[PDB]
């Protein structure tokens, strides 16, 4: 029974929108930051690379729908492209051709029974409101809300599962380096907590407007993805546990809290934290954002479901580092991960499968047990179909869940493995894979291959079991 999927739990996989769609600039799409990143900025990416074809999904969902046909997927996680849609990011012009490529794509996933999942935003902002300070400027909720409109109208009628953001903590981060994540702004420990603050309220303003404007019509329901790895504490001490509770506030409450919580508001020791170290700095004002009474309830219970991307494990012990001012500063944790743990292609991501169902249950005792819905969890390598690693990572990280649904109680609902193909990653380029199908970015016709962790996880959504070859 530890070992057997519940019948309602949801099997799938996900992809983004600038990962895998290409056709940047086709039938009156308008350019987004990462366009402009690619474009203008290469020495950002490996290889120069960028996402102007990537897997071609643009034109090739129809080849997406049927290896996850082939994979036997529940529901298919994707997201839109803001620009795609509104060209202009403003709400005035909706661009026909992108309604039509969504709907295609809807409809098509639906003619082969295969649930769509919806995520909103997957880092992908317009330029045109990137140009106007992008998240760090508070216009962008109202903004937001017009573009959640048009997407509930259009197609919420088959659509009904939402995820307004993508990892809001990985994106705000886009505004703490001049050469990291789009738009690439150094304002550390300024524009990040900003832009965090501007997401929290366009969720909030989203999540209302379904409430008013399409939930009774259409009956879906609306969750945010946010990112979390564990953190162990680097020894056993008291003070090394509060390390990992401040490194869980800073990373997961700072959006978790005010959305999750009955209290709302962001978590006492992110205000205090920040607080004091702002005015030991000198500083007349908070760099932290203040939410007012009227604002914390507006804000506090705005979700149907938490949305959890899970992919490594850190070390944490007590102690101040990171430069002045930053959000790794302000914490209060010093961040390591342990040399004997399994590594992956990508330096950050280290195989502690354990750390998941410890992770799932910090949730539950911190949130009441909301229904979570593992949005992405995955692994990479450089290439390669035999993806011995990847089958294993998989394998483990499902156990652990399976333990934390069926041993600790937790509300786990649904899992989209990331992802279904190999990707344009990020600063990464080409250069990682995440995909458990391979495509041949030398080919234009971009082929799709099954690496042998599609196999097996067809034969755990077939069986909805893990196979007795792969437990303890
Ligand atoms: O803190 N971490 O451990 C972490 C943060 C952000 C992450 O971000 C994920 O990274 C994947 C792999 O590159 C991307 O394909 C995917 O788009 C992204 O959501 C993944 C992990």
């Amino acid at each position: 029974t530890v070992y057997t999927f519940p019948d309602e739990f949801k099997l799938g996989a996900a992809t983004a929108s600038y990962q895998i769609e290409g056709a940047w600039d086709e039938n009156g799409k308008g350019p987004n930051i990462w366009d402009t990143l690619t474009h203008e900025h290469p020495d950002y990416v490996v290889d120069g690379a960028t996402g102007d074809i990537a897997d071609d999904s643009y034109h090739l969902y129809k080849e997406d729908v049927k290896i996850l046909k082939e994979l036997g997927a529940q529901v298919y996680r994707f997201s839109i492209s803001w620009a795609r849609v509104l060209p202009e990011g403003h709400d005035n012009i909706v661009n026909q051709d992108g309604i039509d490529y969504y709907n295609n794509l809807i409809n098509e996933l639906l003619a082969n029974g295969i649930e769509p999942m919806v995520t909103m935003y997957h880092w992908d902002l317009p330029q045109a409101l990137q140009d106007l300070g992008g998240w760090p400027n508070l216009v962008l909720a109202k903004y937001s809300e017009n573009y959640a409109r048009v997407l509930f109208k259009n197609f919420g009628d088959r659509v009904k599962l939402w995820l307004t953001f993508n990892d809001p903590l990985t994106f705000m981060d886009g505004y703490a380096s001049e050469i990291g994540m789009a738009p690439s702004i150094n304002t550390p420990g300024i524009g990040d907590y900003l832009a965090a603050h501007t997401v929290i309220h366009a969720h909030a303003r989203i999540y209302h407007l379904y409430d008013q404007e399409f939930r009774a019509e259409q009956g879906g329901k609306v969750g945010i993805s946010l990112n979390i790895n564990w953190c162990e504490p680097a020894t056993n001490s008291a003070e090394d546990r509060a390390s990992c509770e401040n490194y869980q506030q800073f990373n997961l409450g700072l959006y978790a809290h005010p959305i999750f919580t009955e209290e709302g508001d962001y978590p006492a020791v992110l205000k205090d934290r920040v607080s004091r170290n702002s005015a030991d700095e000198g500083y007349t004002d908070s760099r932290l954002p203040q939410f007012t009474a009227e604002e914390v309830e507006y804000i506090r219970g705005t979700h149907d479901f938490l949305g959890i991307n899970f992919y490594t494990a850190l070390l944490g012990k007590s102690g101040v580092e990171g430069y002045e001012p930053s959000r790794y500063r302000d914490s209060g944790v010093i961040l390591t991960q342990d040399a004997a743990w399994p590594i992956s292609a990508s330096s950050w991501l280290k195989v502690v499968p354990w750390g998941f169902r410890k992770e799932l249950n910090w949730i539950k005792n911190e949130y009441n047990n909301p229904p979570v819905f593992i949005t992405e969890n995955g692994f990479s390598d450089y290439g390669g179909l035999n993806d011995t690693g990847r089958v294993h990572y998989y394998t483990e990280h499902l156990k652990e869940m399976l333990k934390a649904i069926h041993e600790d109680g937790v509300n786990v609902i649904g899992y989209t493995a990331w992802s279904l193909m190999d990707n344009f990653e990020w600063l990464r380029g080409y250069s990682e894979k995440f995909g458990i199908y391979a495509v041949d970015f030398e080919d234009p016709a971009r082929p799709r291959i099954p690496k042998e962790s599609a196999k097996v996880l067809a034969e755990i959504m077939n069986t909805r079991k893990i196979p007795e070859r792969f437990r303890d």
